[PDB]
């Protein structure tokens, strides 16, 4: 299947 | 606030 | 001082 | 599916 | 303030 | 049979 | 008011 | 059947 | 105000 | 026997 | 005299 | 005797 | 609707 | 969506 | 025999 | 046999 | 609405 | 002795 | 007067 | 997902 | 009869 | 790391 | 020798 | 006598 | 359907 | 698939 | 004798 | 003896 | 349909 | 003396 | 599969 | 009589 | 692992 | 010797 990787996500 | 989807892969 | 992410492949 | 906003006022 | 109508919506 | 689909009516 | 039928199939 | 308004006067 | 008159109606 | 249909009839 | 959807005389 | 063969029918 | 015969084989 | 239709297939 | 989607509609 | 329809008015 | 008239049919 | 066939009459 | 299949006056 | 046969010797 | 020889298959 | 894919080797 | 995927040697 | 030989008939 | 004699021998 | 007839064989 | 193969469809 | 149909109308 | 008329047959 | 039929229509 | 006759001598 | 002398048949 | 096909050998 | 349809030696 497909593959990802995300670092990191912040939201403020 | 953001609205929708995040990733390395998106599959919508 | 943000920072989103870091990726090591 | 479907991503969005619906409504008869929609500010954003 | 702002006035809005939505009649409707469909998605198939 | 039919097959009918309405999103929404708004009488205002 | 308003009158008569309202739906996503009307068979009258 | 029959849909609507009768009447001798009809305000509508 | 207005005067209307209806002598009937036939629905068959 | 005979079909006869009238309305309707408005004396003024 | 006479009225009516259907009228015998 | 007679052979014959038939898929299918679609009626709308 | 349809009217008739349907199959495979049809002897009228 | 997509709207399809398929009578029917023989396979011999 | 046959191989492989047989459908209306065939999403692959 | 005979197949079809038949009448004074014939409204298909 | 139409009006049609028939007398009659004979099948032999 | 004799055969005989009528569909019908309308009479109006 | 007569009316049918078979009319034998 | 995949769809078929898979071997060393295939025969249909 | 017939010799055939497949080494691997990767579906990913 | 890496990522490597080898389907298959045959060796006769 | 080495075989697969991925050889590192 | 006479000798005579018929190996088959197809009909269809 | 058919009419008519099969034999190895016919004698007629 | 293949459709073949033969009607008859005679071997004396 | 006779020998090899007799059909109205022969495959080999 | 005599082998066949017979009559005022025949439908073979 | 057909209309036929044998008068006779004799067969000796 | 053999007659097969008559037909009389 | 094959199809005749095998052997040193071979009368037919 | 005849004098004959085949070694081997190999089929595959 | 060669692969290798030999009939026969007739030593007389 | 040897006879066969494969001989290793």
């Amino acid at each position: 299947g497909p593959l990802g990787m995300l670092g990191g996500v912040v939201i403020a």
